[PDB]
């Protein structure tokens, strides 16, 4: 199927956490909660807000995975703040099935966040984990469980955002 | 997550054919075609009809498994007769995540289909395909996917049920 299938079968993030268990639920209501009180950088909010031109955020993701849970808690408080920016989520199985051979992977990380344009075309990728949790260590990963890294799935969305043209 | 747990946040197949994309709706709508056309062996409609307790089906499937529309296309139409039988459709993912242990499986092969009684309890499992079909060659296998053993997903799951007291 191409993107803009895809994005159309993927389901709003309302929607995909009201699927999940009780328990997982609540962990999105968790670092919900986090970034309601806490809030972002002001330059990261800036950038956010500077963001004037539709995108579409393709995920490949499930309500189970604490990596969702984290980082897709962190995407859709970016969305609701900036509703130029929109997710559609689909299943790790769907992603095995049809995003394997056009991304190039042997196997499927979630979350796998694909960024589109509005003509749906790939302008990059998040996966999994923030850029600066994936080159940290035990102590990074840590903080990322707890919540701590939050506003770096959202950083490194805009950065593939910003970076192009 | 228990039985009863998983079962309530699986979706009906309404639901589940509805997140489905355009093609894999209508090869839905063709293995559904077959059965309102042709119809069940007179044994077999009368074992369905004699059911007369409540089974809960949890099944772990998607919609672009060629063996989930098939088979599952098949125990609803069973169920859409016999309204004592119910199926809510969990995903692959979660199948892998939290069923793989309990159930002794290595991997998830969908559509993994579990047969409770009204206190979910495991009474057995249909697993990808009718027993038939898994003892069978290329032959068989290929008759199973242009539709020819939909009664056999049917007649396993009264089976178990059957086999069950």
């Amino acid at each position: 199927a191409s993107y803009a299938e895809l994005f159309d079968i993927g389901e709003d993030f309302a929607a995909f956490v009201g699927h999940g268990l009780a328990t997982e639920q609540g962990a999105v209501a968790r670092f919900r909660q986090k970034l309601e009180s806490n809030g972002l950088p002001s330059a990261l909010t800036e950038r956010l807000q500077r963001i004037e031109r539709r995108y579409r955020l393709l995920v490949a993701g499930e309500m189970w995975c604490p990596d969702c849970q984290i980082n897709l808690a962190a995407l859709d408080f970016a969305q609701r703040l900036q509703p130029n920016i929109e997710l559609a989520i689909i299943s790790k199985g769907r992603a095995e099935d049809d995003l394997r051979q056009r991304l190039a992977l042997e196997r499927i990380a979630i979350p796998l966040v694909l960024v589109l344009d509005e003509e749906f075309n790939l302008l990059g990728r998040f996966v999994e984990r923030p850029q600066a949790v994936l080159d940290g260590g035990w102590f990074d990963i840590t903080a990322y469980l707890w919540g701590g890294h939050l506003e770096h799935a959202i950083g490194d969305v805009l950065a593939i955002i910003e970076g192009a043209a």
